[PDB]
């Protein structure tokens, strides 16, 4: 009798799984929402610096119109081969945005210490391989947030941690890793060799100095007894645990919600794969939400809960779609875009500023919002799926998204919009008021830009 | 000198072939039509009840227009599992139907005895496995049946054995293995258990309980001494030896014909794989033609060409296709449906009454036909690709699927339709008769149903 | 810690590499045109005769219009086992021609010798293998020359041994292995056992007659010495070194110049594999260009660059496209097509007769053209990728191939067409000739043929 080889089956759930972390695919939490949950980590914050200036240079004529295929194969490779190491020290890639991604390794609280000398380990094999990459590291206590309504969800994490891997990361100059103060307070400091880091608290690693007889493949076999989903045994070929898991109706309702629907159209062979690749002009709406205590789930998880509802419900108006969301700028931000693939209406500029002041003005009277901030941006950016085979997502790469988060946050508590939104809007003049321009970290020179003061006053 | 990899060829012909048998794939007979045969097997009729059920749930608003997608993965997921455990048995699978399959081992009469133990064997593998799953078994002298014209070729089994199959699927109850009389006769009771069936010949199986010194791994051993086509040697890894086949256009014109279009666009990568999975609304035209001996392939076989040459040249006319036909109610049975993917006209409803009227003035007059019956009902229905990768076939499942078979057999002689059907088509109230109500076995509460009575009288 | 399989990466780059060679692929040679660059080597030309011939026959009803289909299939099934025997003996594909391919062994002069024991010995195992195999080899001094624009690729190989492989080729009978004089001259003619042939100094192979103590398996690996990039240690399971080739933008830049835009939308998966293999009506355009010395290349290089810019320019405003440029009929042959997937147009044939004449006024006029001919035929012709997965090329098939090549050679030094083309055109009947009818080597009986005058004289 034979016993014939048993091909992987790709089943639809399975691609779906890709799009997700295990703290999603593996997580079975209850549908009501808002949604929250506590547990500790460790969190590495991986910046792949350069790839922004990249994306300009790639609707260049040189790239004979394929700039968005070269773009997505080149950044792939690259974050393809980070993310691989992530997941052979096994992390879990809670998300993409652009050119970075965030990484989580869950333990209890005694096991911090050890598996925060396997992340600098990691971190420091990823820094190797290799446009800079930027390494910022956190842990402790972290919040999860699940929110949405009957057909689409969405996940956050939140707390002090999550505030410092991110401070991390920007104090990373290239190839540095950095150490929250809080990592370096729980880390074996008989281990790890660092140097201070000016009118900061946070620490940069300078190595590895492991003692006598000490072994690291040892040491992580000790550390994979405290990692649920570290695939072994049979298993121990795969990436991911995700690359098992086999067709389940009630599963598969639940993850899928997750995904938007012409990535769904495209893991359902209803679409051609290289539909999703493309340098499009876009308008980024980047929403961002204030609360007097940024760390606290249980005040803040109602509210953007309540702030959720309302802009899906515009943006489904005003044709819009929310990329991601994150913690970022000192709140909650949302990555929202007007012309996906399949979603591009006329008007798209008018409406994406109508759109930022219905949600302004709807957001600023939702409890516990202390300031509303909105930057809208016009131009060509990139949108495609980023990653690996068994953990990628779709994310959107430009200047222009970049310029809209750096105005929601230089601009606090106003909708502002760039000069390719004012001109092109089909809206009178004296509906916008002229700004002072300021120096904004990480962008060379806008146009003019505007406040969008609307209709009134 | 190197010796690198040679990667599966996943040749057009190798695609078409797990559309079919090994019994029509390696059959090379006459094109001559009709065709018949005559062979000594066991036969295997395995049902997954509550599909059916299934299907009319993922149209809910629950599954967020991912129905289809959602039914077809968790069906295969299932089916697949049964299939290998078939064809690792040495078993060819001859035809799918909805969530049902019926397989064949052909053999020499004198290892009939032997093949069944085989197969009680794997059924009762199967029944382990796991919605519920029942399974009839037979064994006797079969025929084959190939009918067709100079595009299109169709097979059908015939026979005592094949009747009892169905008989003894019917019978069992969830998770039953049910031998046919004859089986019973033929088989070697002194490693079989049963226990007898009320009212009935047949028996059920209890166990296998095989004597000192008998192993089956062994004894499967000799067993496929007399299996043509059981993988072996360099390719007993695979599923199937057709997995194998090499380019040949005689043969490949030869097999097309027995695939519909739209699966042969599949095939040939002009047309994405998502397409055929679909819950849409179609009519379902099901024709049953009965004998006065069903078993007499002879006889039949003549009478069955002659009707399908009226068949498909009515479909073509009125637009619709044959899905399936195979012998059931007593007589001879064609599924057929109005549409299909790429099919769906206007005025389907009163076409697929037109042409069953049209079908059953023709059929009532072709010699050796003793009485026609076709049921017509209308609504969402699943069509899709059912099976594993080596082995699958187009076909649909819904409650309107079995509503249209019953109506068929409860209302011989006529032609019925559904109330959809009948609200739905162009037609004037006096062409048809409401009828008398009748309790029908697997049907909960169709709606009024009505006789076509057509145009004049 | 686990070390995961890392899944073959079939990143666009290397879909891009399939269609070339080595010498482009790891060429990196200057982006000025024309380049020319010199080596020595042997070359094998090898032809599979009949493929014309079931073109024609795919055609016809019993292929149920599959033929295209079936055709490509076939066909390929055939090259791929040809293709395999030349990258495992060490050869490098330069280019398919319809059912044709040239393949080229470079090395160091020294090494001639050796290497052309290799290239016999695998031609011996190719005609093994087997519609019927010809083979002609050739050896010596090889020129390449690349042309184009600043978007446009495209290479050609020169010399008396490009001449000679062609010629030795034609010489060959059914199944027949024929080196040229030089290649005979640096052979080892101890091992070489040959008959010689009539009015001809090229010779046929009858046998190797190996000495004692030659082993051939050492001798092919002393060989590999001198193989730059035959697969070896972990990439020994390869057919290409360039299956392992890695994302890098300014390498796929100048790679994708090579291939037709309607290849890289496949490759970048926004449009079905299945769309590329057809069988069209479409108009063929083959234009010679003779040259005094056709031998060299630093003379015809400049004119044949010359001739390309035009020839573009005018193909763009006609819609055509250049599939195929070689060296033959004592001359750089274009081989142009009007019709391909997605540049069909009406009065195509209007068009590619006005073309044709633009390009026979300004290649007159280039410096050391001495002779431009160009035959223009219509009709249904095969287009698809030939070859293996790992080194395939978008080609054309068909007796309307053959014959505009035939006529273009019969008809030297003005445009010809075909009835087709004289029929379906405009044009006034008064601006053709009707010509004196040739037998033409390898033509059945086209219609009448004609002359294509032009509006004046
Ligand atoms: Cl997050
Ligand atoms: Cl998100
Ligand atoms: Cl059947
Ligand atoms: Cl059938
Ligand atoms: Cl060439
Ligand atoms: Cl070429
Ligand atoms: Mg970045
Ligand atoms: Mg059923
Ligand atoms: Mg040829």
């Amino acid at each position: 009798m034979n016993t014939p080889k048993e091909e992987f089956q790709d089943w639809p759930i399975v691609r779906i799984a890709a799009h997700l972390p295990d703290l999603i695919v593996y997580g079975h939490f209850s549908p009501e929402r808002p949604f929250m949950d506590y547990f500790d980590g460790v969190l590495m914050f991986v910046d792949i610096s350069g790839f922004t200036a990249m994306t300009e240079k790639f609707s260049s004529a040189m790239y004979m119109d394929r700039g968005a295929e070269q773009l997505v194969e080149i950044l792939n490779y690259h974050i393809s081969a980070i993310v691989e190491k992530v997941l052979i020290f096994g992390g879990d890639i809670l998300k993409f945005a652009g050119d970075a991604l965030l990484a989580l390794w869950r333990v209890e609280r005694k096991q911090l210490k050890n598996i925060i000398t396997v992340v600098i380990k990691c971190s420091l094999e990823i820094h190797g391989l290799f446009i800079r990459v930027k390494i910022g590291l956190a842990a402790g206590h972290i919040s999860m947030l699940v929110f949405g309504d009957e057909t689409h969800s969405h996940f956050l994490v939140i707390g002090q941690a999550v505030d410092d891997v991110r401070l991390a990361q920007n104090m990373a100059q290239m190839n540095d890793v950095i150490l929250s103060p809080n990592c370096w307070q729980l880390c074996d400091r008989s281990m790890i060799e660092i140097e201070s880091v000016p009118d900061q608290r946070a620490v940069k690693v300078n190595f590895l100095k492991p003692p006598p007889n000490f072994n690291f493949d040892e040491f992580f076999t000790k550390c994979t007894t405290f990692m649920h989903y570290y695939p072994s045994g049979e298993h121990k070929n795969l990436l991911r645990l995700a690359c098992t898991l086999k067709p389940d109706p009630e599963l598969e309702m639940s993850l899928q919600k997750y995904v938007m629907e012409s990535i769904l159209k495209q893991i359902d062979n209803k679409q051609l794969q290289g539909y999703l690749s493309e340098l499009r002009p876009v308008t980024i709406v980047f929403v961002n939400l204030m609360f007097e205590d940024q760390d606290k789930a249980e005040e803040i998880g109602p509210a953007i809960q309540d702030a959720y509802m309302h802009i899906t419900s515009v943006l489904k108006i005003f044709q819009g779609q929310i990329n991601k969301v994150f913690m970022f700028d000192k709140g909650c931000s949302f990555l929202c875009v007007f012309g996906f693939p399949g979603e591009k209406v006329p008007d798209e500029l008018t409406h994406a500023l109508e759109c930022a002041m219905d949600i302004f003005d709807f957001c600023s009277q939702v409890h516990k919002i202390q300031t509303v901030s909105i930057g809208v941006a016009s131009g060509i950016v990139f949108c495609g799926i980023v990653g690996h085979t068994v953990r990628h997502e779709y994310t959107v790469i430009g200047q222009k998204v970049n310029l809209a988060a750096r105005m929601m946050m230089y601009y606090p508590g106003i909708v502002t919009c760039d000069s390719v939104t004012y001109n092109g809007s089909n809206l009178p003049a004296y509906f916008f008021k002229e700004l002072p321009k300021k120096v904004m970290k990480g962008v060379a020179d806008s146009g003019p830009l505007y406040q969008y003061w609307g209709r009134t006053e």
